[PDB]
């Protein structure tokens, strides 16, 4: 346990963020995935609205989430959405995904926001076991609807 | 109505109109005990580039709006957009407002070059999912949605 660590990343760490998308793109078993250039990429690392956490072994990113800042009108007080979340598959159930909701929701505490949100989907059963596990204040049901732009 | 109603993109000088929505919203959705966050808070939302806000106007009244958050990608050079709240006065319900807020949204993030905008209902609020299945949606999905509250 003491050879895992959680990292939020800073505005130079890059590579970290690009490994982080490989393990998205493997774990999500994203097919035929382009990755967008590194000057996209920089770009959205810079944001100040935008908070990437990873878990390492020695510098192998083993597991990491993505999260937007949603700064509110109904409090002064932000909220924070977690979007991605994966671990290595080879790395799963060792308390890795856990350790990383934890650190993210310590973050955004010591900041001051209002709450931290996340979501699955109905079908994901290994999504929402995890997430009920990790002591959420509370679960809705939601319909989630898009609309794919011309 | 159609000749008259208006749907009008906040900008930056349009601080009165946004706390005109907002108080749109604690009607609408009967928010108890609301607390408006000061105005340097409002206006620093406002002038955030990620942040959207549409309204709907008969003459200089507001009578419904949506709110929206810019999300950048990492799988994608282009965005998407959260539609985040969307209300219609109740005395202006059922005459095509939402619809023409929706289209007029979807209509801006297209000009914009987005992948996508997305927009959330409860489940058991079939009123919204109601509309939003009228909208035309591309697709719909049962999510499971979980939060923690700071302390
Ligand atoms: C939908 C809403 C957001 C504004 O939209 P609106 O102006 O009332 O709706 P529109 O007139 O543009 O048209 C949508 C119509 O709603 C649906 N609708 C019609 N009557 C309805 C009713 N009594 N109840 C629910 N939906 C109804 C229709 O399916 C649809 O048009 P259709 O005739 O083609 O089937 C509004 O009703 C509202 O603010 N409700 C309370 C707040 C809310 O739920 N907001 C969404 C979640 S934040
Ligand atoms: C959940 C996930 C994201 C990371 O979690 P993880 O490190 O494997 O999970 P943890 O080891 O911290 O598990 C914590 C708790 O989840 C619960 N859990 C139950 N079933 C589980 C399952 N099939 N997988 C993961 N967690 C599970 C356990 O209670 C567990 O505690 P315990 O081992 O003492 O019983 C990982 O499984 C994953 O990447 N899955 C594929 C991608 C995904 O679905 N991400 C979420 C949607 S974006
Ligand atoms: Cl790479
Ligand atoms: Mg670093
Ligand atoms: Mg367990
Ligand atoms: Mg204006």
């Amino acid at each position: 346990d003491n050879f895992l660590k959680i990292e939020r990343l800073a505005e130079n760490d890059l590579p970290k963020f690009i490994q982080l998308i490989r393990l998205f793109e493997a774990v999500f078993e994203m097919k035929n995935f382009s990755i967008p250039d590194s000057e996209h990429l920089q770009k959205l690392l810079n944001q100040n609205n935008f908070y990437v956490f990873v878990a390492l072994l020695e510098n192998k990113i083993v597991g990491g989430l993505t999260s937007y800042v949603l700064e509110q009108y109904y409090s002064e007080k932000p909220l924070a959405y977690i979007y991605d979340l994966a671990v290595d598959t080879n790395w799963q159930r060792q308390g890795i995904g856990k350790k990383l909701i934890t650190a993210t929701n310590q973050f955004y505490t010591e900041k001051g926001f209002e709450e931290v949100f996340v979501q699955a989907d109905k079908v994901d059963d290994y999504a929402l076991d995890f997430y009920r596990s990790t002591k959420p204040t509370a679960e809705e049901q939601v319909v989630h609807f898009y609309y794919t732009l011309k």
